[PDB]
């Protein structure tokens, strides 16, 4: 149950205070390959996030888990050389995001989970990078190809060990339909983390899925339009809540009981091609703070509201290492 | 002079072409992150060289992978077995049917330059340039097929690499495609309007053919495909005319294993051309110079660069 970043395996005691949704680059499998001068270049975008992991090390962030699937555009080597220049941890995933390719979407459960299993036990591609974290998503009413991906994603699960992370759209709170596929596979709550979670603001729907054992992911913190309605994409991908309502989240969970099932992230990327021409300006004209926002910004507001140190330490350090740490 | 995978070669070396085929049908890194559904990509590999040998020995010298991006193009898997073959391979820009969203959230502008990188700098890192521009076709054109349309006609514009085109979804999308070409100012001679194999309308063919398109047929029941193509030659456009299979040895994009479904319906795979298709027009009483002139000359003009 050593953990297995980009670097090889680490310990529990090394993960530190670890950003359990966040990502280098999201784009498409292959695309930062064919047109990297969609990103300035290559070179530019490894410094850019360079820059930007080593100002979340400087915050206190010691490790970070890139949920970024074959189908965000995944470049493990991209992962390998930011994590050794920055010296952060980085944690890769296997699973299937929102936009599946055809030699994804035509298959089977069964492939699917061969397909988890590899990533997971042999490696990612030719770099024997072994992933750490399983990956899926839906939007609205679970669709049949999601609902392979989520029972493809137990059975890795529950081979391996690794955690399950997911995507909602919405809230829409989708995670009532996750979590009753997964259990229907047998996978403990205790391995799976609904994300996006922060996007709503109905605790009774929070409260129930932590009650269970589920990890929720109030993992998009500084996502936020508000001043830039004049910007419907902004608005559309970030939402018209405000980093402190999202935040106040955290502290409604910790006030229920629930500190131990709260994880919290920046969601952030240091570049973007599978939305809106230059949206990555968009976002960093929102957050220049990128993933130090958490412990710069959100850590300082918590406490303000009162939450004991030990609280935080809890959620940032404790909880993701409980949840990354492999258990069958 | 024509960009292949193993670099520039001459009109001369071109030779017998078929100008629509591919190595591997599948999507953008998959085979990186999945060769074993391939069995392996040395198997892939070994398959592959021997198909291509087998088309080599029946008289192929160069073949034309319109695998785009999307389709999971890797041009390092072509260069390797064109190298091994010794068969020619064309690599291919443009948009298949399947963009992820880093492609179909681009703009015209976007997607002309991204052409532009792979046949006037390279594919990836490779050094590997783009000798032709492919785009698919449903129905009557979506507009992202428009989009995509318009910067092929673009990127063909600057460069004069030619433009192939293929219909899945069926009308006599053609029509409408000439159309969207012609608006940009795009010569009919840098467009091959394809898998126009797929309907028996004599009619709306030659049409197309007497503006200066070329025809794309293909396909692998296929006498009658065959005898369209001597019907065109018949109505006087042989010249318009390219023949190919529209073949593969792999493919991850539809069902799983339908590669041996294919395979089952055609053993002679990327053969099938020279081995049944030319023999059957040589026996309608079609003659050599017609059929070296369909295989041999029409790809050469079509494939060398030109801006008229
Ligand atoms: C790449 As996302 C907005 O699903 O975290
Ligand atoms: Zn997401
Ligand atoms: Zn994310
Ligand atoms: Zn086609
Ligand atoms: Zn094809």
């Amino acid at each position: 149950d050593r953990i297995n970043t980009v670097r090889g395996p680490i310990t529990i005691s090394e993960v530190g205070f670890t950003l359990t949704h966040e990502h280098i680059c999201g784009s498409s499998a292959g695309f930062l390959r064919a047109w990297p001068e969609f990103f300035g270049s290559r070179e530019a975008l490894v410094e850019k996030a360079v820059r930007g992991l080593r100002r979340a090390r400087a915050a206190g962030v010691r490790t970070i888990v890139d949920v970024s699937t074959f189908d965000l555009g995944r470049d493990v080597r991209l992962l390998a050389e930011v994590s050794r220049a920055a010296d952060v941890h980085i944690v890769a995933a296997t699973g299937v995001w929102l936009d599946p390719p055809l030699s994804i979407r035509m298959r089977s459960v069964e492939e699917l989970t061969q397909f988890f299993l590899r990533e997971i036990q042999y490696g990612i591609e030719d770099t024997g990078i072994r992933a750490g974290i399983i990956k899926v998503a839906i939007t609205g009413k679970v669709t049949p190809f999601q609902e392979l991906v989520l029972r493809a994603a137990a059975r890795a699960s529950l081979a391996t060990g690794v955690p399950v992370i997911t995507h909602t759209a919405g809230s829409q709170r989708g995670g009532e339909q996750q979590a009753a596929i997964f259990e229907s596979e047998g996978l403990s709550p205790s391995r799976v983390c609904i994300g996006h979670s922060d996007e709503t603001d109905d605790l009774s729907y929070l409260t129930a899925l932590a009650a269970r054992g589920y990890l929720i992911g109030l993992d998009s913190i500084p996502h936020s339009a508000i001043g830039l309605e004049d910007n419907a994409s902004a608005t559309a991908f970030m939402g018209s809540r405000s980093w402190q309502t999202r935040a106040l989240l955290i502290k409604a969970l910790i006030d229920q009981g629930y500190m131990k099932q709260i994880l919290v992230s920046n969601d952030w990327l240091f570049g973007i091609s599978s939305y809106v021409t230059n949206f990555m300006d968009v976002m960093d004209s929102v957050n220049p703070d990128g993933m130090a926002f958490i412990p710069l910004r959100v850590i300082p507001f918590l406490r303000e509201k009162g939450i004991p140190q030990e609280t935080l330490a809890g959620i940032t350090v404790t909880n993701p290492a409980r949840f990354l740490s492999p258990t069958l």
